[PDB]
């Protein structure tokens, strides 16, 4: 049993909740958060740029640093950093993003990367601005994730689209 509340059960492990992740962030205190990150962990905007709002930019301090010393991540690649005010934990996943020309079969490689943590509250990869479809970004989490995955969706009309619609 843990603290999740509200999610609709899509798999064996996989739930989605209307929800803004940053709140849910806030309320949960998860061990691990999901960032939508790009290659060089700029958190300007969408999920990136409200969580790191939400830590008052020592997201965005403590992502300068991390690519200081050790360059940008890989599409599809990881790091984890800190959760800050949000969680113990923030993992900062590159999905490929649609409106750079990024290839979308990178989008099963980054979420093998949630497999590294038991339990998660994260976004969909590569959806809102990043620009792919989040019916597809749905059907690759299901079929890649195999740890606990929580995810939380902004927009209320897409979450209904997204159930509605899920085989
Ligand atoms: C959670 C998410 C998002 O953008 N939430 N909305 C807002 N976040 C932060 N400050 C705001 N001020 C008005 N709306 C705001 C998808 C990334
Ligand atoms: C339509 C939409 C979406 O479905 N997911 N993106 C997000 N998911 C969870 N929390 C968020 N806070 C800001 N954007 C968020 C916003 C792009």
């Amino acid at each position: 049993v843990n603290s999740f509340s509200g999610y609709l059960k899509l798999t064996d492990n996989v739930y989605i909740k209307n929800a803004d992740i940053v709140e849910e962030a806030k309320k949960v205190k998860p061990t691990v958060v999901v960032n939508a990150a790009n290659v060089y962990l700029k958190h300007g905007g969408g999920v990136a740029g409200a969580l790191n709002k939400a830590t008052n930019n020592a997201m965005q301090v403590e992502s300068d640093d991390y690519i200081a010393t050790n360059g940008p991540l890989k599409v599809g690649g990881s790091c984890v950093l800190s959760g800050h005010n949000l969680a113990k934990h923030c993992l900062h996943v590159v999905g490929p993003n649609v409106n750079k020309g990024e290839d979308i079969q990178l989008l099963k490689s980054a979420y093998e990367n949630f497999n590294q943590h038991e339990v998660l509250l994260a976004p969909l990869l590569s959806a809102g601005i990043f620009g792919a479809d989040p019916i597809h970004s749905l059907r690759v989490c299901v079929d890649t994730v195999r740890t606990n995955v929580y995810l939380a969706v902004f927009d209320k009309n897409l979450y209904d689209k997204l159930v509605s619609s899920f085989l």
